């Protein structure tokens, strides 16, 4: 069981009930791949280093979690085949909150 | 003019009014030295990658500015002479709010 | 045109012809992409945050390239569908070289 | 004992007997505070993310180290004082070579 952040970046266009739905996802995402979720921040929207669907803008959800690490990369698979996740990033997390 | 993001890292055993005065010498020190401050993030507690005055954890503060390059380097030695301030890092901003 | 630095993971275990027919794959992908390559660094084997195709370890590629932003997303999908491709990670350059 | 990272920038206007000088101070500070050096790269000019002592540029150096931690802050302050030092520092290591 290892400490990571997960850095999602979510289509900038939705609605807030389409939000919260793809944030219920993301949640059952992690407790089905084995994760204790420790932290969320959402972080709202940001322009991106380039453009993702021809979107030079993503809403962005940053996750503290501890899950083991064999996991990590279905789980991150898992969370890209959703149509509205631009972005996933995984990094072990350096000094943890 | 160019976008940067100040992360300082706090002395973590300070009262509410000590950590606002901390707050206002660093608004006058990055108005100062040219900086427009567009986004403040208080994060709080997080422990440390390694211990800095034999403490593991540190108040975490973060800042998006715009300000001359040319004085960045000068700010980060003013902000670093105040005895609360653990650790002071700029880097470029590569995806702003 | 924007520099960004191109960070590629491969299957550990290739031999030497395997790599640097990988190596002119993704040359050839970058080149197609209206891509300047202005920097290559083989790094070699480093373990992974995380495990990837049950492998702990990869084979890093580092590039430091100049290219139209509106391409890089297409870029990193082309270079992800190569079944040796473990990781793809483009960040905006900071600190060119 | 923990694996860190430390990113040293040198002024970039050394001869080499001057920089040979200062890569034997810097092995002496690290084996005096601890460090059993793993992995040393000599990586050249880089233009700053911002100027330090109205210079753009850089000489990076980067070390892989195991170290204790309680002297991780002790060894960045000695890499500071000496004069061709322009930036230290120091991450934990997140995929060792």
């Amino acid at each position: 069981m290892r400490r990571y952040e997960v850095n999602i970046v979510l289509n900038p266009n939705l609605d807030q009930s389409q939000l919260a739905l793809e944030k219920e996802i993301i949640q059952r995402a992690l407790e089905n791949y084995g994760a204790r979720v420790e932290k969320v921040e959402e972080l709202g929207l940001r322009r991106l280093a380039y453009p993702i669907a021809k979107d030079p803008q993503g809403y962005f959800l940053w996750y503290q979690v501890e899950m083991p690490e064999d996991r990590v990369n279905d789980l991150a698979r898992e969370l890209r085949i959703r149509d509205n996740v631009r972005r996933v990033m995984v990094v072990k997390s350096q000094e943890p909150f």
